[PDB]
């Protein structure tokens, strides 16, 4: 926040800030953040390992008392969202995570098919390669797992269904699910990108690493455009790179997602 005012300068209107730390969580309420991102997934399995972690110190503080930590953390987030108009998002993978998050209170479900996407991407591929239809669909599978969530969301009569992907594809067919939402996550082509450059004979070339990391902003923007081209509305944007979120905001994403790497 103190350098994400120049997002703030230029368009504007929603920003987004995705964090697990309530520290940061409450700093990014103050400074003006339009949607918090929370994951339920990430919230959970740091719980089931926390009173883990009682049973293995030796010590009383945290068993029996486990209880009282997890529905603290629900309670002062949806404090947050009675005093003020700042939207909370919950976001999992996870189908109970999902109607959990729901009866707990939020303005925005986030069904996440980002890793789901990815696996299944891999798996399609991998079967092209064996030359195994059956690999095929076993690889399908591995999407609509994300995409009924999203219509089963919708059928029992969610307001703001969002989606998590890295591919205009996969959005666009959540979006025909009934999300309204589109997340276009970039980080991992810029994270390719720059393990890219490293590996060259010249790493230390500051101008070869320019075009590389643009080349990977350019295939984020290109999710973008192509959302826009089908008539998506709300579109979102994932990326820890300056750039990359300010250029994709006149792309037609009119979400910007910022994190403390930003
Ligand atoms: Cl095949
Ligand atoms: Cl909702
Ligand atoms: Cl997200
Ligand atoms: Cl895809």
């Amino acid at each position: 926040w103190k350098q994400v005012e120049q997002l703030r300068r230029e368009g504007a209107t929603r920003i987004a800030y995705r964090s697990d730390d309530w520290r940061d969580l409450k700093e990014a309420w103050k400074k003006g953040a339009d949607i918090l991102i929370v994951d339920a997934s990430r919230l959970r399995e740091a719980a089931d390992a926390a009173r883990a972690a009682g049973e293995a110190t030796g010590d009383e503080e945290l068993i029996a008392k486990a209880e009282a930590y997890r529905d603290e953390a629900w309670k002062q987030v949806e404090q947050l969202r009675r005093e003020g108009a700042t939207e909370i998002a919950y976001r999992s993978d996870d189908w109970r995570d999902l109607k959990e998050a729901w009866k707990k209170g939020a303005d925005i479900l986030i069904v996440d098919g980002l890793r789901r996407g990815r696996i299944a991407r891999e798996l399609e591929r991998l079967a092209k390669e064996e030359g195994d239809p059956a690999l095929l669909a076993a690889a399908e599978a591995a999407r609509e797992a994300a995409w009924k969530q999203v219509e089963q969301l919708r059928r029992e009569g969610a307001t703001r269904i969002a989606y998590r992907s890295d591919d205009w594809r996969d959005l666009k067919e959540a979006w025909k699910k009934g999300a309204d939402i589109l997340i276009v996550d970039n980080r991992a082509r810029l994270r390719r990108a720059e393990e890219e450059v490293a590996e060259t004979g010249d790493p230390d070339n500051e101008e070869l690493i320019r075009e590389t990391r643009e080349r990977a902003r350019e295939e984020g923007w290109k999710q973008v455009e192509q959302l826009r081209r089908e008539g998506a509305t709300e579109i979102a944007y994932r990326s820890d790179d300056w750039r990359d979120l300010k250029e994709a905001w006149k792309k037609g994403a009119d979400i910007l997602i910022v994190d403390a790497t930003l």
